[PDB]
DNA sequence: TTTTTTTT
């Protein structure tokens, strides 16, 4: 277009910030807060900061997609060196079953049944493994409860979603099974801010079962059908002991790696027994 | 009169966007991220490229008429080849009568009932036609349950409009009459703004009764001549087979294509039934 | 007053918008496209043509008035061949008799005694024949339903305001009551701001009984009175099939001129006898 | 300070619009439509005349008041020129007494009883004689029962107020009680805007029972002794005559002098004997 | 730093606001129109007036405390010259001991207990002497019901803060739980704003009933343990006066010279006795 | 990176803004309101300040952490100067026990159980012990029991939060479970604006009981054992003396330096028993 | 050649 100074100065920044991947503003100040101080100085308004950092989003969406996030450059083949196998199976869910199971769900195997739902408590190796998950991808979303006007706030274009305990209302059942079913859909913000969603992976961390409609007093079942076919189920309990947490992302690789080079086919099971 | 460079550069921008039929954002940038940085990195404020989205959907909505890009230009000359056909033959819904309800329903027809009624679940055989409707239309609106001010904040004159079931006040079944019967009327946006909603083809995906106005405890339905006078219906509970599934454009065009052409006389018929 | 050079540019540019009779941006569009080219050659801000937008509608609504130009020179010559006529004939009202209400509701010959009242069944398409009415005229407004906030957004210094179906809440009735009840009087407009009304026509869409005043659950009779002391009492029944609506705007300009062209005496009658 | 000559025609323009004491526009706009037009060519700033108009306005409201306004120019001595002393006499409330009940309550002579209460609808014409008065002053305020926030948007820093009718919630009853008090009490708007309010003359516009403590859904009677203390009593139910009312600036003036050139002492009576 | 032409004129200006003791806008207008007039049109954007009045408020609240704007020059000595002293006489209590109880609080001493409970409608004048209190310091506060959900918007960085008669539902009762305390603490002001309010004078005036828990629809002592162990206690019950009202600033300021001058050691009484 | 005279005031700004340690504004002011006005007087815009108080909190949110801001230098060896020391004597506490809890609580040990939960009335001084430790750390946040919609507004990156007494309802329960389990987790703000939560310590300071969930009107004690294992149990009911409070952070220095200099080994335990 | 803010 112009491509003068401000121009050049502009895209040697883009591509200073995108070189290594870069959307937090915390990311970029243990980076390089001489230059984050620099180009805080170098600029009136913070604006320009937002609108790259939003590019740089976008493009580590649209290009880089979720799986090549999961890619192992070297496997270990053990079964006692990573936790996650023991919890596995300790409950008797197959390791490979379960492999496969997450292999299809983050490559979209099936798309219509892309939900990952858990039960039991969340202090049984559910939390820290969701947090050790979305520590390990850079994009992430969840679905918190204290915003009432739009509960989906935090999920604009990510690579995972996160789904907590919490009996939805029925303002927002139509809203959820459209965003589980999987599908491209444009949704609103606020105020003038509409933007889309593409199929991703999502994960529901609850404790209870949500499947039944409970909206305060009222337990309907009538969307019952429809929401257990959207879902899968992940039912679980074991009673997980302490000193533990905190699952490294070299794990969550090696069972990625494993995963991919031991590719099973599952049938729909709704219901998954605990064999293996 | 000035014709300046600015006025220059916005009309070759103008021209490019308008060149392949671009005028969102993840689809530019997945065309020409490096020409998105440079003119991000040219203009130093963002109402410029807003005011071009803004002009460049208006012209796109006040131009050419949907099917215009929505037609096919061959025919397919079968019946279990395409999946909504398929789907339409296990029904029980006649392919020609559906195709003639279409074409009179896109090319709007009646105006007055201009209604596409799902009744049923929508894990039934709707996700798979729901999925092809939307990825058929570039820009279309929605109208979504989670805004608690203006249920359509993404309809600014789009070519078809989307909807959902769930509990309806009075207010969005008003604002649902009105667009029914086909009027360009002018309400607020959300806060301090306004624009004038002109008459679009809507399609409903609704799971329960949506004739019914459900609010809380609150169950009315006194008003169910008109609605079910001013809209028609197509009621299937058919099950869908997994492993196919995500119909793409082609076969919606091919159902385009062989509506155009075998012209079909459209009654005047509310309950549709399961023959042919 | 200071006498400059956009002075003059701006001046030119609003006698040019005056002359074309643009009000908005459908008719901005749909008069040439190179309005948009043209506006970007010479400035590049929305606020100007807002600003322009708003004192030609101030202009063109204080020079002139609705019947300066509601009233043309080319009669209807036929007085069977009219949609109107027709409709009022089928449904048994005297023709001069609403002839002359509707002339004197034009003139506000009373004052606290004007208001547009359709009750009746919804089976005959009363809102085709509003949305033609609305669509006639080219400066009125619309009562918002959607928020409780300014739901008088669109009527502002209007000519002609509608109201929706059904009932609504005191505080907005007060409103309206305060607005249709003969009165120029000022409220807040948007967010911090103030515009004031004067004694316009209102007309009443709802075909349900709106003198039960329902507060969302309880059902109030103590603004029933007053509330039918401000305009004339209008009941019709009739049952209609298809080919309604949607009519010119030239056949509103000659039923106009034939019911100017007689004049009936009309007392203080609440209730519209249907004699003649 | 400054001196010169953008702050000049500022001033300048100031000096002419204060020059004939009209706030308004339509009456410039009536008076040479070409200087308006000229003015607001000239006026791109955004901003000139927002400040004008707020100096305006603070000019007009810091040197004089509203009541001093409405002197008499030439006393007519006559009882059927004025149209509100035929009220009074149908009503049979003494015509002296009101007259100096009003002419204390607009002079401030009680200071703390500064406040009229009135009851009845549309058919005793008490909205009719609010909006002549209304329209008498050139500077006026109203309670509006639509907005939830702050309902006293529109009454900050005015002349007279009118409180519109509506039963009081307890959000509004301790603002009432502040403002029949009279002080400078600061409040804020909606978002980030404070002003001091000044002691001013309120007035109570209701057509039912206001005084019956009514929030929401309880129903009590004890805060009705202060609102009784503070303020006296004018109720009175007549029908109007035929199509009455329309009162203008001068039969308010001549009522004026008249109650100045006979003053009768008015204790703190509450309830007003009837004789006249 | 650079000493230019604007910054000794808002230098010069901010002087002269913390000379005179000017924060608002009509105080500035009084003190000189000229120079309010010449401000607003040397500058377009306004936003350097509004700096200058927050920075002079900073300036006042952190320089001058509360008991400096308390303080006299010129004491008086006598008890039939105040007509605060008759009010709080006619019930019993005793002069001194107010005096003292009240130089404590203004002192913060306790710190803990620096809430009075003071018990009586409007009848006993207490309306009167808090506008005379809130009149006499520039900064105040007012615990209005004006205000949503947040009341206080005017008692940021204040001084003296006067409570108001009102059932606090669960909404701010732990907020002015957590303020009696004597406890600075970051919260939250209106909406997207925040503040850090520190241990500042408070009176809270009860007309009714005000200790009891009611949150919502609950009627509960759970928190009134901790309150009345915060608070002390001060019942008066007297009916006022005619032609009384509207205390001076002099008196107050007298008052509270001569309970500075003499000092009496105020221990913990809760049950405050009528004598003395 | 430009490197001009404005990026370098800018860097020397932000240098002698952060060399000590500056939280909000007023510090800056009441440390030097001369380079505060010299800073002023040098720009115009109001945004220098903000982002430079902005960034000062990031660095010191990002680089600091809490202990750094608890430990002492030398010990004082007193057993009757500390406060703690007796509260817990008098209630029965282990010192050391205690101490090395509360020191890999601050340190960040334990990780799942990183909280701190108290029961017990406020009437004890718990409220004097809250704000000593409160001023102890430099930035912390409360949750403001105000706003409904969001009451963790001041806890976004925050060292320590507050948790005031209040019902647990359903519509925050999940917040504050996610909140317990520690986790950088994205929120939304107030209006259009997120930010991720670093996982920081919480102390409740109720004084009801926190194991029934309670949401107002309704009472559930099923989902119970995550949040009533993921804290410990510190709870006290002796009362101290009159008017005993207003603690420094020298005590609180000394008696980490103590808790350092005998370090205790932790274990995971939930009510905590009485042997010291 | 210089700039603007939203809900029970």
């Amino acid at each position: 277009v112009i491509r003068s100074k401000t121009s050049a100065r502009y895209m040697e920044l883009v591509g200073w910030l995108v070189d290594k991947g870069i959307t937090s503003e915390k990311q970029w100040i243990q980076e390089d807060q001489a230059s984050y101080i620099s180009f805080n100085a170098a600029s009136n308004s913070r604006s320009q900061i937002k609108a790259a950092l939003d590019n740089a989003g976008k493009i580590m969406s649209l290009t880089k997609t979720a799986p090549d996030y999961l890619v192992g450059q070297q496997p270990v083949e053990d079964i006692s060196s990573n936790r996650i196998y023991k919890i596995l199976e300790l409950n008797g869910y197959d390791p490979q079953y379960a492999a496969s199971v997450f292999l299809g769900w983050a490559t979209k195997k099936f798309g219509k049944r892309n939900t990952i739902w858990l039960f039991g408590p969340a202090t049984t190796g559910k939390t820290n493994i969701a947090e050790a998950i979305a520590h390990t991808v850079p994009f992430y979303g969840c679905v918190n409860w204290t915003n009432e006007n739009f509960p989906f706030n935090d999920c604009v274009d990510k690579m995972v979603i996160w789904w907590e305990e919490g009996k939805m209302t029925a303002k927002v059942v139509e809203s959820a099974k459209a965003i589980l079913g999987g599908s491209k859909v444009r949704v609103d913000q606020k105020c003038k801010s509409s933007a889309q969603i593409d199929p991703t992976p999502v994960i529901v961390t609850s404790n209870t079962n949500m499947c039944a409609v409970i909206d305060g007093n009222s337990t309907t079942f009538e969307h019952q059908q429809p929401l257990q076919d959207r879902m899968f189920k992940f039912e679980l309990t074991r009673r997980l002991d302490h000193d533990f947490g905190k699952v490294t992302k070299q794990e969550v690789k090696d069972f990625f790696r494993w995963a991919k080079d031991h590719v099973v086919e599952v049938e729909h099971e709704f219901y998954v027994k605990k064999g293996g």
